[PDB]
């Protein structure tokens, strides 16, 4: 029935605008109940102690948020506009419907979704021109009763452009690598000449990164353009005529202490142009060494009574965060340097009028002043949005998502008060949306700025090149691994998370160091800048690469996908299998390998209506009839024996392993008993019904094996450190009696596979890291060879987010 949603106010006048909410918006079944504190540490603690369930923090304030004693974590906060946007204007449309008012502009899409050219709000008669991307045609717009502008199509991408420019005369220069959609991989590879090199998000070579053609390519990141951006900036009056390098004994008026564009930004860069002297978190704390740089201030928060000298409240609010505090906030510290109680404001460009241009400027960082519309040229940083956060048990973030959707939909004014400038959210907010429950400080601020507020607050951790954290996915994991520390000398010890995902943001967050991940796991960590520094080795036929390290090896043990049918038992071959049953929805050779070249040899869908029992693929079923068609052990079709039956019954992809088991009377079975390695074979392409001998030939294609992936400035040490302790233990080693790597009492196929040989030192080439781990026949397959087959969460952390005032520069 009816819930409340419990908002903590930090002011008199945030409580003011939240009780204006409580009467005129209406939103049903969820009541708005406004909770007062004073200061923004005593919201965050009241949310904590269950007194309130949501407050809007600035960006710098999360990672602080996300430990003792607060654990908050972000829920909701306002997307920007990136150009891997897919969909848009679909997207747009339906929010602008979603909306319970008459006459806004609603965007305009063809049948195929995209933007109309022309764009016209209905109610005004106004009409302009767009690009693909919905971004208004600069002087295009018209009111109605004028001649129109003439709209073209900008749907053409920057770099397809540049393929049919230099695809044109014969001639020899290069071809750029993009992805789908027309955006640049962010590896470029020269086809007359082997350099490779990398580019942003536009497609302009970074810098360093150009490598010849016999030298190991650079690890690049992902980039990805996106719109409207705020800065921190240092604002001054243009009566005074100091520099940036000349603020140390000034007078300074900051929006907070724990807000980036107060604070955090300009401690950053006071320390990187060595201005600010300062031991370290550890020796000092921040506040300390800044009280004695800066004369007297205001600086809302902090605990140095001369930092706290020049702000205006009243006795019981005076430099409080807080809005009872006058020079709180961006505006608050614009207010302070307007009133000359300060000779700069630290504050967000969002602050910045034209009307101001006339009496105050910009300090930039290199001792420099400009006016103020050159904010993007002059600033300490960008500044991330800030987000609603509530505990991390998200007990209540579904009602706070229902009322503020619902509020935005209804016109509340959330985001605007008579009382003051933002209050509860910032006034420049345009929209909040819902994030991904997996989303925590870390993946919000990304891997980047994790750690620069990590440092900053003195959390970080310097891993020691003589020990190895090794994360563990479950109880039994963590047991092994405490037996292996317990024997390792100092040389091992153990983390602990929930999955391998779990692992691989652990070890970008400096809170491990190894990990063993399987194939499915591997392009996100790849992605995300880790690297392969040993890989687990399955040939039990040759001993020589376990024995002796860098000897060579024939075979690594690697699985190969294949299809399996009977020899003309059966007359089917690889272009008419329309009209097969596989291993498991999840499992690389039953689904992963066929499904990928499927749909890349004819565009359509493989759902259905390719095929005439493939588990996990919803019920009344193209395939799931077949087989009931759980993902589990109770059906009988499930894994890769499971897909053997399946061939037997009914017949019509596997490893090429199981083919063997079972057969020549190997597993005990009423049916898979009397079939032998002559009645069964395999489909290659184009060639075919190989005696199911002749793998690694007629394969659908090689699976990688599983790695252990760190961090590259921790690649040498790990595998020293790995190597070391594998001649200790493990197969054939000198204290094998004391501890075993590939085997335990505790449980089966702990931290490596229990099957694996020995751990191999990964051979690194001269070649891409995702062809160089996966091999170019997976990479090509499964992935296009592209860094944008897939997107997640981490992904997005692990990106770098590159500002551009409009996506248009993509076109022309
Ligand atoms: N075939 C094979 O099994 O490769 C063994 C080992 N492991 C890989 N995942 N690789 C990726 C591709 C590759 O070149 O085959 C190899 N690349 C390096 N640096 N060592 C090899």
């Amino acid at each position: 029935n009816a819930k409340q949603v419990r908002w903590c106010a930090i002011s008199d006048l945030e409580q003011k605008k939240c009780n204006d909410l409580v009467g005129s918006c209406n939103v049903p079944d969820i009541t708005l109940v406004c909770v007062l504190r004073s200061s923004t540490e005593d919201c965050m603690t009241a949310i904590k102690d269950g007194q309130a369930d949501a407050m809007f923090l600035d960006s710098g304030e999360v990672y602080e948020a996300s430990k003792d004693p607060y654990n908050l974590k972000p829920i909701i906060a306002e997307p920007y506009s990136s150009n891997r946007d897919l969909q848009k204007c679909l997207k747009e449309r339906q929010q602008a419907l979603a909306k319970k008012m008459i006459g806004h502009y609603i965007p305009q899409c063809d049948e195929k979704g995209n933007y109309q050219p022309q764009q016209c709000h209905g109610s005004t008669g106004h009409c302009w021109c767009v690009n693909a991307m919905g971004e208004k045609i600069s002087g295009t717009n018209t009111p109605p009763g004028q001649t129109r502008a003439t709209c073209e199509r900008h749907e053409l991408p920057k770099c397809l452009k540049e393929r049919q420019v230099a695809l044109g005369k014969v001639l020899g220069r290069f071809v750029p690598q993009c992805d789908e959609k027309g955006n640049y991989e962010p590896q470029q590879f020269h086809g007359s000449t082997g350099y490779s090199w990398c580019v942003n998000a536009i497609g302009e070579e970074i810098a360093g990164t150009k490598t010849p053609p016999g030298k190991i390519p650079a690890t690049c990141q992902k980039h990805d353009l996106v719109t409207t951006c705020h800065y921190a900036v240092a604002m001054v009056k243009k009566s005074s005529a100091f520099q940036f390098n000349q603020l140390k004994g000034k007078r300074s008026c900051h929006s907070g202490v724990s807000k980036t564009d107060g604070w955090k930004a300009l401690v950053t860069v006071l320390v990187e142009k060595k201005l600010l002297s300062w031991d370290g978190p550890a020796k000092e704390s921040i506040q300390r060494a800044m009280s004695k740089f800066f004369s007297v201030s205001c600086i809302p928060g902090a605990t140095q009574t001369n930092l706290c000298k020049q702000c205006k409240g009243e006795e019981g609010k005076n430099c409080k965060n807080s809005h009872d505090e006058p020079y709180y906030g961006n505006y608050g510290a614009f207010r302070c340097l307007k009133e000359d109680m300060g000779d700069v404001a630290f504050l967000r460009s969002t602050a910045l009028s034209d009307e101001h241009s006339e009496v105050y400027e910009l300090l930039c960082p290199d001792n420099t002043r400009k006016p103020l519309n050159k904010y993007k040229e002059c600033n300490l940083g960008t500044v991330p949005a800030g987000t609603v956060v509530t505990r991390k048990i998200s007990d209540k973030t579904e009602d706070i998502n229902n009322f503020l959707m619902e509020a935005q939909k209804r016109q509340c004014k959330l985001f605007s008060s008579a009382h003051g400038k933002d209050l509860m959210f910032d006034d420049s907010t345009l929209q909040l949306a819902l994030l991904s429950s997996e989303v925590d400080a870390f993946l919000y601020l990304g891997v980047k700025l994790f750690h620069a507020m990590k440092a900053l607050t003195g959390d970080a951790h310097l891993p020691s090149k003589n020990k190895v954290r090794w994360c563990t996915i479950n109880k039994l994991e963590k047991m092994k691994c405490d037996d292996w520390s317990a024997v390792s000398g100092g040389a091992i010890a153990c983390t602990e998370a929930s999955c391998p995902k779990g692992c691989v943001k652990q070890i970008l967050k400096g809170e491990a160091d190894a990990v063993k991940l399987e194939v499915q796991y591997m392009y996100e960590a790849l992605m995300c800048g880790l690297l392969p520094a040993v890989e687990e080795y399955h040939n039990k036929d040759d001993f020589g690469p376990c024995k002796t390290p860098g000897s060579p090896y024939t075979d690594f043990g690697t699985l190969r996908a294949v299809a399996l049918v009977k020899k003309s038992n059966k007359d089917i071959n690889w272009n008419n299998i329309k009209g097969s049953c596989h291993t498991g929805v999840g499992d690389i050779a039953g689904w992963v390998i066929p499904v990928s070249l499927i749909r890349r040899q004819n565009d359509n869908s493989d759902i259905d209506s390719f095929f005439g029992c493939a588990p996990g693929s919803d019920t009344k079923s193209n395939l799931c009839k077949l087989c009931k068609c759980s993902l589990s052990d109770k059906e009988a079709y499930y894994g890769n024996q499971g897909a053997f039956r399946c061939l037997v019954e009914k017949g019509d992809f596997v490893p090429h392993t199981v083919v063997f088991e079972n057969t020549d009377g190997k597993n005990p079975a009423v049916w898979a008993k009397n079939l032998k390695s002559e009645d069964f074979e395999l489909l290659c392409l184009d060639g075919s019904r190989a005696p199911v001998s002749n793998y690694k030939s007629c394969k659908l294609s090689g699976i990688p094996p599983p790695a252990i992936v760190t961090r590259e400035e921790s690649i040498s040490d790990v595998v020293r450190i790995v190597a070391n302790q594998q001649s200790l233990y493990g197969r054939k080693g000198f204290e094998k009696d004391m501890f075993q790597l590939f085997s335990s009492n505790k449980g089966n196929n702990l931290l490596f596979n229990d099957n694996t040989q020995c751990l191999i030192t990964f051979d690194r080439q001269p070649k891409d890291i995702m062809e160089d781990y996966f091999g170019k026949p997976y990479y090509t397959t499964v992935y296009g060879a592209s860094r944008s087959a897939m997107s997640s969460e981490l992904i997005s952390a692990c990106t770098i987010k590159h500002c551009s005032n409009s996506l248009e520069v993509l076109f022309q």
